[PDB]
């Protein structure tokens, strides 16, 4: 039935009332000092106890209590490592986390609870995890699929997951031969997350991988408009539209809730030109499992 790799997945092996307690291995800042805000890549040991698949998320229960003396609510994080992991032994899990900092109503600076707890982790520290969670973002079963990946900021996480499996690993029963096209929206060149990894993949599989960046604060289109991901998409409109008409094309979108609208704004117009109602078409794609979304 499913077009996705849904068979034999684990879900909620670990729950909030009984989390898995793993330890931090590494925690590294991956953005430049230049960047607006910090993004960290961190890796935790789970010794093989969390049997996740690419596209899933884990919950993190940050240490401390809420204002009622209760444990904090879990926050979800997309897994940024493939099922084997960054060390290739299936015993670790990696997260890509932005440090959240804001000012409240009174001009006071507020730190996000889980995000700062995580970004401040030192190797050796323990962490409470739950999950795995999710089915929405699992990869398609078709090894020859066209997969378009639309991410903003940390939303690159699941795509990193997919791509490590696809291009940096050897699997007995899986060999990717389709076309993978990634579009990644970040603010600055010093925020191009995992670029070095993607450049290595591109060299390995030149015919199978396409890569496009939309550096919002540094790039403008012809009209001198800000280079959002949708902005960069339009430059490929005809092509993308055509890909969308095929049954073996899968779209995945992950990141800021805001990107969803912008994309719909470009699509409405693309389709109307062919006399198609984007809203119905999209509904059909969602149902056929070809249009997959995880925004937050
Ligand atoms: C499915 C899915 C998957 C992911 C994520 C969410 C979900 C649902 N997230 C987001 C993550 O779960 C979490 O919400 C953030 O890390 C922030 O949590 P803290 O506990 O740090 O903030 P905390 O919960 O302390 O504060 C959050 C609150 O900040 C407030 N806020 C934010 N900006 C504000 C502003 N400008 N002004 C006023 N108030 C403001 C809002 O009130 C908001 O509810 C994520 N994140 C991530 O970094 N990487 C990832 O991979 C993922 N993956
Ligand atoms: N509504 C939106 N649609 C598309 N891209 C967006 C939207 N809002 C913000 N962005 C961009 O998503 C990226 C998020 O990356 P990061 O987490 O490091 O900030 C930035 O390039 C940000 O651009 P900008 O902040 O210049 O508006």
């Amino acid at each position: 039935h499913s077009k996705k790799m849904e068979e034999g997945i684990t879900v909620n092996k670990f729950k909030p009332k009984t989390p898995y307690v793993g330890r931090c291995l590494l925690n590294t800042k991956i953005t430049g000092d230049d960047a607006p805000g910090e993004t960290w890549h961190m890796v935790f040991s789970h010794e093989g106890e969390i049997p996740y698949r690419e596209g899933q998320s884990v919950g993190v229960i940050p240490d401390g209590e809420d204002k009622n003396g209760k444990p904090h609510k879990l926050r979800l994080y997309s897994i940024a490592s493939s099922a084997l992991g960054d060390f290739g032994d299936a015993k670790s899990v990696s997260l890509c986390v932005k440090r959240l900092i804001y000012t409240n109503d009174a001009g006071e600076t507020i730190k996000g609870v889980c995000s700062n707890f995580l970004c401040d982790l030192k190797p050796g520290a323990e962490v409470k995890l739950t999950g795995p969670v999710g089915k929405e973002m699992l990869m398609p079963k078709d090894p020859n699929a066209t997969i378009i990946m639309l991410g903003t900021g940390t939303g690159i996480a699941p795509f990193r997951s997919f791509l490590w499996k696809m291009f940096f690993e050897k699997h007995d029963d899986y060999k990717f031969n389709g076309l993978a096209w990634l579009f990644l929206g970040v603010p600055t060149s010093s925020s191009l997350l995992y670029k070095e990894e993607f450049e290595k993949m591109k060299e390995k599989a030149p015919d199978n991988f396409r890569l496009d960046f939309a550096v919002s604060r540094e790039q403008t289109n012809e009209k001198g408009e800000k280079m959002y991901i949708q902005t960069r998409m339009a430059q490929y409109a005809v092509e993308l539209w055509e890909m969308l008409k095929k049954d073996n094309t899968y779209v995945y979108m992950c990141g800021l809730k805001g990107m969803e609208k912008g994309i719909d704004d470009i699509m409405v117009s693309l389709a109307a030109a062919e006399g198609i109602d984007w809203i119905e078409y999209k509904r059909q794609l969602k149902k056929a499992e070809q249009w997959n979304v995880e925004v937050y």
